C-alpha cells in the first residue's frame, strides 16, 4: 500500500510546495485548518504540522495525535529553532521539526528518515532529551556540552535503546583510523560525566558483560 501523508498549514503556498515534493513518497492530503484535519477520519502515517494554526496550536494537535495514535510520525513546521521552541516540540511529543523558511528537500529528507530508516530528530527520555536535527542534548531542560564524537556515540546508543552495542561495533563505526579499544571506554566515560548524576550507577548508559554498552531510556 502507499504511505499516507497529511500537511496542515494555513499558508497555501507551503501546502502546494510541500505536497508537490512529498507526493513522490505517497498520497498527500492538505488542510488549511486544524479543524479540517481533526474532522478527517482517515488515519495518516505522517503528519506535517505548522506550529501556528488559525484555530489550534500545532503543539496541541501534535499532543492529540500522539495520545490517540502514537504510531503516527509528526513533524512540526516552526519559525524558531531556539532552545525554548525545541523544548516545546519535545513537550508536545513531536518526532522532528523543520524551521521556516525551508527548502522542501529538507522536509523530504526528514520524512524519508521516518519511513525508510525509522529514525527521527527528537528523542525524549525524560530528564535527558536529544535533538538529532539540531545536534543538541538537554539535561533537565538545559543544553549541555558534548563534543562531536561523544554526541554521535550517545545518539547511536539511544537510537538503539535497549540493545547491546559492542565495543567492537563502536570502534569500527565511529573511527576512520585504527585505534586502541580503550578509546571507546574513554568516550563512554566522558558521555557519562556529561549526562549521569553520578558516573558510577548509570541511569542511561550501562556496561554489559564487559563487552558492550546499552542505553536505557
Amino acid at each position: 500500500m502507499m504511505w499516507k501523508i497529511a500537511v496542515v498549514d494555513d499558508d497555501k503556498n507551503i501546502l502546494k510546495k510541500v505536497s508537490e515534493k512529498l507526493q513522490q513518497l505517497g498520497r498527500v492530503k492538505t488542510f488549511l485548518t486544524g479543524e479540517d484535519f481533526l474532522n478527517d477520519e482517515e488515519a495518516f502515517h505522517v503528519v506535517v504540522l505548522d506550529v501556528m494554526l488559525p484555530d489550534y496550536s500545532g503543539y496541541e494537535i501534535c499532543r492529540m495525535i500522539k495520545e490517540t495514535r502514537p504510531e503516527t510520525w509528526v513533524i512540526l513546521l516552526t519559525l524558531l529553532s531556539d532552545d525554548e521552541s525545541v523544548l516545546k516540540g519535545f513537550e508536545a511529543g513531536a518526532d522532528d521539526y523543520v524551521t521556516k523558511p525551508f527548502n522542501p528537500e529538507i522536509l523530504l529528507a526528514r520524512v524519508k528518515r521516518f519511513l525508510e530508516r525509522e529514525k527521527k530528530g527528537l528523542y525524549d527520555f525524560g530528564d535527558l532529551k536529544i535533538d538529532a536535527t539540531g545536534f543538541t542534548v538537554f539535561l533537565k531542560g538545559k543544553r549541555i556540552h558534548l563534543p562531536k564524537k561523544e554526541f554521535e556515540i550517545l545518539l547511536f546508543l539511544a537510537e538503539n535503546a535497549g540493545k547491546v552495542v559492542t565495543r567492537e561495533k563502536l570502534l569500527e563505526t565511529f573511527w576512520e583510523d585504527p585505534v586502541s579499544p580503550r578509546v571507546v571506554d574513554t568516550v563512554i566515560k566522558r558521555i557519562r560525566k556529561a549526562i549521569e548524576d553520578d558516573p558510577n550507577r548509570p541511569r542511561y548508559i550501562k556496561t554489559i558483560w564487559g563487552v558492550g554498552y546499552m542505553f536505557t531510556g
